[PDB]
């Protein structure tokens, strides 16, 4: 598992369940093309997104859908979706965790880089 | 002042100066437009993108140049960007300040809506 | 001004107004002395804590009355406070300002220190 | 484990790796009396701290001890150390997480609650 997602929600001090995430790579042309995509599971974690095979250097861009997380918990949310945009860079270590901590009006992102 | 922007540098301690955003709107074909732009200033602010008449109602998406500042500040950055997108104005015009704090690894951002 | 503080709630996406701050300075004894209080304004700001005099060389507690704010609003917080706790003036007097992002399960906090 | 830490380092993208953790819960006369510590693992965390029977109802403070983290490293800090203090309620989910997340002048924390 090279990439992985990770969602929490900072309202409930819980996972963010069933939020969809969509992972792009960027084009030669410039355009965003469908790479990944699966929806957050009861722990808020995001799995099996890719092979090693697939993954290989490029920009990368994660959107996070917490307008639609938010909505359906009866609480206003501010953005449309989440976006960590990142370059894959074979230099560092092998696996790439994409962590999100969403609030109605903000969040925050980091990237956690292993081996 | 209906949109600003304010960055702060979480390494240093201090604002994050000279930093490059772009901001764009989505057309009707769901392109992204631009918008406008600017740098953050010596106090880490970004004032001036637009005026109520010009900030009309829309997706919008605010991009701030995070690895460049952390390039010339010779440390090496995760992110290409931060982003931010959001539906603005879309019950009468609002102000929005959208802060945020950057760290090489990570960073956050949040928003400040008042109405006029 | 050598000591400020901001706060804003990140579920309303507003100032977070007239939360309570308490100061405090650690004593010889390494008891925490009160040094200075305040509410922070309809800006989220804390501004008047001290004076550059009064301000001495120290490691200092700011505690942000986070669990009070939180059921004012009618919402379930997590944390008893928030707090910072640094050393400052070591090498001379400088302007602190401590920045608080605040959720019910969750905060942020930053410093940016500038030098007079 | 109805109490566990995870630390994470912003600067270089890993976990916060060999940071002390101390934790106190407040005595009936406001002092706060020693509970767990450790050090944060390889990963982050640092598991093993309490047991059900010891974690009672009450105030606690996780105080982590960043300064000592970053002058090692060579990165100048602003903080003494970070510090959570909550209080823990039988009422809500068992599992707490307090998980922090490191930069030389900021630090963010949250806590997700789970069962």
């Amino acid at each position: 598992c090279p990439l992985m997602v990770k969602v929490l929600d900072a309202v409930r001090g819980s996972p963010a369940i069933n939020v969809a995430v969509h992972v792009f790579r960027k084009a030669a042309d410039d355009t965003w093309e469908p790479f990944a995509s699966g929806k957050t599971s009861e722990s808020g974690g995001l799995h099996g997104l890719t092979t090693e095979e697939e993954f290989v250097e490029g920009i990368y861009k994660v959107e996070i859908d917490t307008k639609s997380y938010w909505k359906a918990l009866g609480i206003s949310p501010f953005h449309e979706h989440a976006e960590v945009v990142f370059t894959a860079n074979d230099s560092g270590p092998r696996r790439y965790t994409i962590a999100a901590l969403l609030s109605p009006y903000s969040y925050s992102t980091t990237a956690v880089v292993t081996n």
